C-alpha cells in the first residue's frame, strides 16, 4: 500500500506512480503527478538529469513544462518522501505552493512501548540553505509524538496522536517565524519495520504560506 497527503490537490497529487517511460519513470512506487493526469515517481526524479541536490534535497524540474520545481526528501533509504511544489522562477517565487508526503508502507510496524526519538527535517519554500531541521517524540505506550523544526526563520512544532494498527498520526501544530504564532494541523505516518522512519505535513488554514513538509529516521 502506499500512504500519503498533500495540503492542496489542485494542481498536484500523490500517490502510487503509474506512468513507465524506460529508464525514467516506473510504476508501482511512491509518486506524485498533474491533478486530471498520472502520476510518476519520486525515485525516478532523486538525481536525474533535471535534480539539482543542495544539504540533502532534491529540487527537481520537469521535462515537460518549465518553470514550476519539486523539492523533496528521501526518509532513509525507504520509498518514502516530503516536500514541496510550486510554480514560478524558483528559489524566488512560490506560486500554487503545496506541500505533500507519499510513501510506501511495506513492511511497516508499529511499537506499542516506549519511547524513541527522530531527526526531523522539513520544507518550506526551500531555496537551498534553509531547510527546516529539530527532533520528534514519540512515546509508543502512551502513543503520541510531539516535537519541533526550525530554520532561521520558521519554527512548525506538532502534537499527535498514534494510531498503531494504521501507523498514522494526527494531531494539531504551531508556527511562530516570525513573532507571531498560528495553529493549525498535523497528520502523517510512521514507515517502515519498528516505525523506522515518519513523513508529514503540517498545515495552516489562517495562513498556506506556513504549511511545512517534514520527515525523518528514527
Ligand atoms: C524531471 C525529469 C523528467 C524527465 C527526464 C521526463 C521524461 C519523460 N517523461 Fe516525464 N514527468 C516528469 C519529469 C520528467 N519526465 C514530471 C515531474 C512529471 C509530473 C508532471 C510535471 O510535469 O510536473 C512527469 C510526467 C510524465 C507523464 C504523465 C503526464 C500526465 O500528466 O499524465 C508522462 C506520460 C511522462 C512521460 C515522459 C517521457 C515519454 C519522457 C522521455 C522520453 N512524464
Amino acid at each position: 500500500g502506499f500512504d500519503g497527503a498533500i495540503s492542496d490537490d489542485s494542481l498536484r497529487q500523490v500517490g502510487e506512480s503509474e506512468v513507465w517511460v524506460p529508464f525514467i519513470h516506473s510504476k508501482g512506487n511512491a509518486g506524485i503527478g498533474k491533478t486530471g493526469g498520472k502520476r510518476v515517481d519520486f525515485e525516478g526524479l532523486a538525481g536525474g538529469i533535471f535534480d539539482d541536490e543542495r544539504n540533502g534535497v532534491h529540487t527537481s524540474g520537469s521535462k515537460h513544462f518549465q518553470d514550476n520545481f519539486y523539492s523533496f526528501v528521501q526518509v532513509a533509504n525507504q520509498d518514502v518522501w516530503f516536500g514541496e511544489w510550486y510554480e514560478g522562477k524558483k528559489d524566488s517565487e512560490f506560486n500554487n505552493r503545496t506541500v505533500y508526503y507519499v510513501g510506501n508502507d511495506a513492511g511497516t510496524t508499529v511499537p506499542t512501548s516506549g519511547k524513541a526519538t527522530y531527526n526531523i527535517t522539513g520544507i518550506n519554500k526551500f531555496s537551498g540553505a534553509n531547510k527546516l531541521s529539530g527532533t520528534f517524540n514519540a512515546d509508543f505506550g502512551a502513543k503520541t509524538l510531539d516535537g519541533s523544526i526550525n530554520n532561521s526563520n520558521l519554527t512548525v512544532s506538532v502534537d499527535a496522536t498514534i494510531n498503531a494498527a494504521t501507523a498514522a498520526f494526527n494531531g494539531t501544530a504551531q508556527a511562530v517565524q516570525n513573532g507571531t504564532t498560528t495553529n493549525g494541523a498535523s497528520q502523517g505516518h510512521f514507515f517502515g519495520a519498528n516505525a523506522a522512519g515518519l513523513a508529514g505535513i503540517a498545515t495552516f488554514t489562517n495562513n498556506s504560506d506556513l504549511d511545512t513538509a517534514f520527515g525523518g529516521e528514527k
